[PDB]
C-alpha cells in the first residue's frame, strides 16, 4: 500500500531511453521532465534515463520498454520505485561499447555506423549496467559498459572521446549476468533453500539491526550431499539475490601450489572478501584441503589446516562475512572444523523426488522443443537414482538421438548451417526411452528419505489397526498440550508380528503418507551385512539421518534374521543377544521423546527375538496382523486389479469366498498369472495375423479389432488352478498360542 | 535434389579404384559396373574408377578405400559428384615410378613380380 508501490505492465516505445508516467501517480510524485530519474527495482540493479513519454494507457501501472524485465527485474509482479535525482554531472564519455552482435558483419568503427542516430539531444542519460536494444539495422542489439571517467552515472555531450576500440563479447558484466542465475535455476529443494534464506537473509540484507543489538550470525554453513546436486549454484543464486559479493575457492588450486604460496593465496582470498562486505566466501570439495587428521600424512598438509582454523577464528570481530563449504559427508573432515565458532550450521541437500525431478526436467528442457507425447511425468517415475547432472545428460542424449539417427547424411553436404532444420526438428518419446533405457547407469546407491505415495485405500482391511496407528503417531504431534496436561509420556515404539505376506510393509508407508512425514526402510540383508562385516557403527549413521529429517518414521523388518542365522530358536550356541541388537538398544535409549521420531519393527518369529527389546521404552506395544477375511480378500482383489482392464464375466466376490487362508501375496499372484496368459494369447494372435497375410499372396489386409482388450473369465479360470495356499494351520496355531499366552 | 552428388562410406572390396552402389541408383545415373566413372574431389582432383552395383550401401552412400580417398584428398562424411566416362581409352605406355621410402632396403626386379 506504499504510495510509491505500483506495478509495471506492457510498453510500446522501443527506445528504452523512455521512462513512463502516470498522472495519478505523478501528482503524488515530484517527477520532473528531462534527463534522469533514479528508479529502483530488485537486487540492486537499476536503469535511469529520460522520462514521461507515456500516459497512453491507464494508471496504477508503469510502462517501460520490456527490456527492463531481463535487466533490473525478471518478470511481472515487481514494483518500480521511481524517485528522480536530476541535474547529474556530465562526464567525458559514458562507456561506448556494444556486446553481442556488432562483431557479426561489418564492424567498422562500432560508433559511426549504427548508434550515431540515437544520442541527438538525448546524450545518453543512462546508468552503468543498463542494457537495451539499439541498432541501425535489424533493431536488436544490446549495449554495455567498459569506460568510466566519472564513477557514478552521468550524461554525455559532444566534443568527447570514446574508447570503443575494444571488442564486443561477454564482458565481465555479461558473464556476471548468466552468473546472475537466480532461484529459478534451482528446482527440487524446497525446504533447504528456505532454510538457507532464513539463515542468511537477516545478516547480509539488514546488518544495521544486528549492529544495534547482540545476535549471533551464521559463522559456518556446511552443505553435505552426493555430487551433482547443485551446491555452488545454490551459493551463487543466494549471493546474487541479496546483492552480496561472492568469492569462490577450490581445493585443487590450493594443493597444486608450492608450500608457502598456498597459504599466501588463502590469505589473499580472505582479504579480498573483507573489503567488499557484505560478501560470501564459498569453498567446494573441502575434503581435498582438510581431510581426517589420521588420513593426513605429511607436514605441509597440516600447515594448511591450522592456517585455515586460525583464519576462521579471526572473524568474531566482523559479523558481515559468511563462509559456506561443500562436502559429501561430515565425518570425512577433521572435527576441529565442526565447533562453536568455525562450522556450527549443517544442511543436507539430499536427493530430489518425482516432483523435483520433474522440475529439473522442465528447467533443462525450456528451450528444447518437444513436439508431442512428452509427458515428463512418467520420466520422473522411471528415474530412480538420478541426481541433477544426470538428467541434463539425458536431455542432451535424447536430443542427439533425434538428429544422429536420421540426419546423419542429410546435413553432410546438402545445405550449410540453417535454423529451418533446427527449429523444424523435434524430440519424441522414443528418444527419451532409448536414452533412459540404454546409457543411464545411475550414480546413486545411498538410502532415500522421502514421503511415499501409498494411501490407506490400498489396504483391504485392518480397520481397527489404523485407528491405533493414528492414536499412537498423529496425536502427539497434533495435540502435545493434552499429553502434557495429564502428566503423560507417549510411547516411541511398536512391533508388528504375524504370518508372512499379510500387509505389514505397506502400513509403515500409509501412516507416513497420512501424517506427511519422511520414512526410512531397512531390510534384513543389511543387518546380515553388518553382522558378517562386524560394522555396527553404521547403525549410528542411520539414527543420525532419522534425526535430521524429523518428523520421520524408522522401519526395521526381518528382525529375526540374525537369530535365524545362528541356528534355530535354541540356536547352535549362545543366547538371544548379539552384537547388532545391542547397538540398536544403545541408540534407542539415548534418544529424546522430542523430535517426533517413531520406530516400527516387523517379524514373524517373536519367540526368538531378544526380550530386552520389549521392555518398557523401546518397543512396548505389540500388534497381531492376521490373515485377511473374505471381505478383506475381495478388498485386496479390487486394490490389486485397480490398474488393469479386467472387466469380466466372473466376479471377484466369487473368487474370494472360494479362497480360505490365502495370504495377500497369493492374491497378487493370480492377477499376474492371468494377465500373463492374456498377453501370451494376444502376442500369439498378433504374430499369426501379421504373418498370415504376407506369407499368403495377399498384399494388403487390415484388421486390428483387439482380440485381447481385457482379462476374460477364461484366464482367471486357468489361473485359479495354478494357485493354492502358501501357509499351514500349524503356523496359525503357533500365532494364536502366542496371542493367547501373552495374558 | 541433384541425385548426382553423394556421400561417403566404408568399403568391403579390397581391390583398388573400385566401388559399389545400391541397386536402384543404377538407372538414376544410368550406367553399369563395367562403366568406368569419374568422381570429383577437393583441391580440384577427380579420379576415374570401375563401378559396381551392390545392396548393403544405402542409396545416398558410396563405398571406397583409403587408396583412392587419399589421392582424392577426401574423408568420410564428405560428399562428391560423379559422371560416367565411356570415352575412356585402352591406354598405351603410361609411365610410373615408386613414390616412397618403402623402397628402402630392397632389391630384385620388383617391376615384374609386383606389378
Ligand atoms: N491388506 C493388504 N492389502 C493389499 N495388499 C496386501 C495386503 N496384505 C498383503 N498384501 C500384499 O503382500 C505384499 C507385501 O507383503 P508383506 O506384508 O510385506 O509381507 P511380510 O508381512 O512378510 O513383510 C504386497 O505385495 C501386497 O500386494
Amino acid at each position: 500500500n506504499r504510495p510509491n508501490r505500483l506495478i509495471v505492465d506492457e510498453a510500446i516505445n522501443e527506445d528504452n531511453s523512455v521512462v513512463s508516467l502516470s498522472q495519478p501517480k505523478m501528482d503524488e510524485l515530484q517527477l520532473f521532465r528531462g534527463d534522469t530519474v533514479l528508479l529502483k527495482g530488485k537486487k540492486r540493479r537499476e536503469a535511469v534515463c529520460i522520462v514521461l513519454s507515456d500516459d497512453t494507457c491507464s494508471d496504477e501501472k508503469i510502462r517501460m520498454n520490456r527490456v527492463v524485465r531481463n535487466n533490473l527485474r525478471v518478470r511481472l509482479g515487481d514494483v518500480i520505485s521511481i524517485q528522480p535525482c536530476p541535474d547529474v554531472k556530465y562526464g567525458k564519455r559514458i562507456h561506448v561499447l556494444p556486446i553481442d552482435d556488432t562483431v557479426e558483419g561489418i564492424t567498422g568503427n562500432l560508433f559511426e555506423v549504427y548508434l550515431k542516430p540515437y544520442f541527438l539531444e538525448a546524450y545518453r542519460p543512462i546508468r552503468k549496467g543498463d542494457i537495451f536494444l539499439v541498432r541501425g539495422g535489424m533493431r536488436a542489439v544490446e549495449f554495455k559498459v567498459v569506460e568510466t571517467d566519472p564513477s557514478p552515472y552521468c550524461i554525455v555531450a559532444p566534443d568527447t572521446v570514446i574508447h570503443c576500440e575494444g571488442e564486443p563479447i561477454k564482458r565481465e558484466d555479461e558473464e556476471e549476468s548468466l552468473n546472475e542465475v537466480g532461484y529459478d535455476d534451482i528446482g527440487g529443494c524446497r525446504k533447504q533453500l528456505a532454510q538457507i534464506k532464513e539463515m542468511v537473509e537477516l545478516p547480509l540484507r539488514h546488518p544495521a539491526l544486528f549492529k544495534a543489538i547482540g545476535v549471533k550470525p551464521p559463522r559456518g554453513i556446511l552443505l553435505y550431499g552426493p555430487p551433482g546436486t547443485g551446491k555452488t549454484l545454490i551459493a551463487r543464486a543466494v549471493a546474487n539475490e541479496t546483492g552480496a559479493f561472492f568469492f569462490l575457492i577450490n581445493g585443487p588450486e590450493i594443493m597444486s601450489k608450492l608450500a608457502g604460496e598456498s597459504e599466501s593465496n588463502l590469505r589473499k582470498a580472505f582479504e579480498e572478501a573483507e573489503k567488499n562486505a557484505p560478501a560470501i566466501i564459498f569453498i567446494d570439495e573441502l575434503d581435498a584441503i582438510a581431510p581426517k587428521r589420521e588420513k593426513t600424512h605429511g607436514e605441509v598438509e597440516r600447515r594448511i589446516v591450522s592456517q585455515l582454523l586460525t583464519l576462521m577464528d579471526g572473524l568474531k570481530q566482523r559479523a558481515h562475512v559468511i563462509v559456506m563449504a561443500a562436502t559429501n559427508r561430515p565425518n570425512s573432515i577433521d572435527p576441529a572444523l565442526r565447533r562453536f565458532g568455525r562450522f556450527d550450521r549443517e544442511v543436507d541437500i539430499g536427493i530430489p523426488d518425482a516432483t523435483g525431478r520433474l522440475e529439473i526436467l522442465q528447467i533443462h528442457t525450456k528451450n528444447m522443443k518437444l513436439a508431442d507425447d512428452v509427458d515428463l511425468e512418467q520420466v520422473a517415475n522411471e528415474t530412480h537414482g538420478h541426481v541433477g547432472a544426470d538428467l541434463a545428460a539425458l536431455c542432451s542424449e535424447a536430443a542427439l538421438q533425434a538428429i544422429r539417427k536420421k540426419m546423419d547424411l542429410i546435413d553432410l553436404e546438402d545445405e550449410t548451417i540453417d535454423a529451418e532444420v533446427m527449429n523444424s526438428l523435434a524430440v519424441t518419446m522414443d528418444d527419451f526411452r532409448w536414452a533412459l533405457s540404454q546409457s543411464n547407469p545411475s550414480a546413486l546407491r545411498e538410502t532415500v528419505v522421502e514421503v511415499p505415495q501409498v494411501t490407506w485405500e490400498d489396504i483391504g482391511g485392518l480397520e481397527d489397526v489404523k485407528r491405533e496407528l493414528q492414536e499412537l503417531v498423529q496425536y502427539p504431534v497434533e495435540h502435545p498440550d493434552k499429553f502434557l496436561k495429564f502428566g503423560m509420556t507417549p510411547s516411541k515404539g511398536v512391533l508388528f508380528y504375524g504370518p508372512p505376506g499379510c500387509g505389514k510393509t505397506l502400513l509403515a508407508k500409509a501412516i507416513a503418507n497420512e501424517c506427511q512425514a519422511n520414512a526410512i526402510s531397512i531390510k534384513g540383508p543389511e543387518l546380515l551385512t553388518m553382522w558378517f562385516g562386524e560394522s555396527e557403527a553404521n547403525v549410528r549413521e542411520i539414527f543420525d539421518k532419522a534425526r535430521q529429517a524429523a518428523p520421520c518414521v524408522l522401519f526395521f523388518d526381518e528382525l529375526d534374521s540374525i537369530a535365524k542365522a545362528r541356528g534355530g530358536n535354541i540356536g547352535d550356541g549362545g543366547g538371544a543377544a548379539d552384537r547388532v541388537i545391542n547397538q540398536i538398544l544403545t541408540e534407542m535409549d539415548g534418544m529424546s521423546t522430542k523430535k517426533n521420531v517413531f520406530i516400527i519393527g516387523a517379524t514373524n518369529r517373536p519367540d526368538i527375538i531378544d526380550p530386552a527389546i520389549l521392555r518398557p521404552g523401546r518397543l512396548d506395544q505389540l500388534i497381531y496382523i492376521p490373515l485377511p477375511d473374505e471381505k478383506s480378500r475381495v478388498a485386496i482383489l479390487k486394490a490389486n486389479l485397480r490398474k488393469s482392464p479386467v472387466a469380466k464375466d466372473v466376479d471377484l466376490e466369487f473368487l474370494a469366498k472360494m479362497t480360505n487362508g490365502f495370504s495377500g501375496a497369493d492374491l497378487t499372484e493370480i492377477c499376474q498369472r492371468a494377465c500373463k496368459l492374456a498377453i501370451r494369447e494376444s502376442i500369439e494372435s498378433e504374430i499369426r495375423r501379421e504373418r498370415e497375410r504376407q506369407t499368403n499372396p495377399s498384399a494388403m489386409e487390415v484388421e486390428e479389432d483387439d482380440p485381447v482388450p481385457e482379462i476374460r473369465r477364461d484366464h482367471f479360470e486357468e489361473a485359479m488352478r495354478f494357485a493354492r495356499r502358501s501357509v499351514s494351520d500349524n503356523d496359525i496355531r503357533k500365532y494364536e498360542m502366542f496371542a493367547q499366552t501373552l495374558q
